[PDB]
């Protein structure tokens, strides 16, 4: 809405109210090719995303929880006193590229590249995923992960040379036997457009995700409720 900085006002304008989301992923893990399509809606005022994903090629060859971070940080709630640090909305509507390498400890790695931008009124996240060096009997290709997701906090830093941001963080996936599978994430984001963006001071995003199933859905799928809030810079 009403912010003294017109660059902040421009990005906030695009995310006031509920915004529809489309997610489209094409993936290849150890030569198992698959596609995922997701639909839902984001409400940046509360940091809230509701999405349902479907594997459109049949059975997903990897566990759904390993794709949560890959399958839209512009819907994060930034407190008023931090809105000058919201890179993700400032890059819109032209969008940004989000690249990751995700290393699964003692297993394979995912490399992802995504473009996040508006098509009309719809926020689209278009992802390519390549996964290599997985063990056919490991926790990933073996489907030994529980269907759930732990809350965590992630630190965001500016990358002033790329006019973007970078982040590195660990996700712990629960294994069915009570142990944990570590997923080390390395992330960078860069704007698609040439115009100015907001480069943030160091801060973190607090994330909580709930995974569920649609009782009427026969296709392989995941229902996701995610909350993401920015924090780590104090008001006064």
């Amino acid at each position: 809405h009403h912010h003294t900085d017109p660059m902040v006002s421009k990005g906030e304008e695009l995310f006031t109210g509920v915004v529809p989301i489309l997610v489209e992923l094409d993936g290849d893990v150890n030569g198992h090719k698959f596609s995922v399509s997701g639909e839902g809606e984001g409400d940046a005022t509360y940091g809230k995303l509701t999405l349902k994903f479907i594997c459109t090629t049949g059975k997903l060859p990897v566990p759904w929880p390993t794709l949560v971070t890959t399958l839209v940080l512009c819907f994060s709630r930034y407190p008023d006193h931090m809105k000058q640090h919201d890179f993700f909305k400032s890059a819109m509507p032209e969008g940004y590229v989000q690249e990751r390498t995700i290393f699964f400890k003692d297993d394979g790695n995912y490399k992802t590249r995504a473009e996040v931008k508006f098509e009309g009124d719809t926020l689209v996240n278009r992802i390519e995923l390549k996964g290599i060096d997985f063990k056919e009997d490991g926790n990933i290709l073996g489907h030994k992960l529980e269907y759930n997701y732990n809350s965590h906090n992630v630190y965001i830093m500016a990358d002033k040379q790329k006019n973007g941001i970078k982040s590195n963080f660990k996700i712990r996936h629960n294994i069915e036997d009570g142990s944990v599978q570590l997923a080390d994430h390395y992330q960078q984001n860069t704007p698609i457009g040439d115009g100015p963006v907001l480069l943030p001071d160091n801060h973190y995003l607090s994330t909580q995700s709930k995974l569920s199933k649609d009782p009427n859905e026969k296709r392989d799928h995941m229902v996701l409720l995610e909350f993401v809030t920015a924090a780590g810079i104090t008001l006064g």
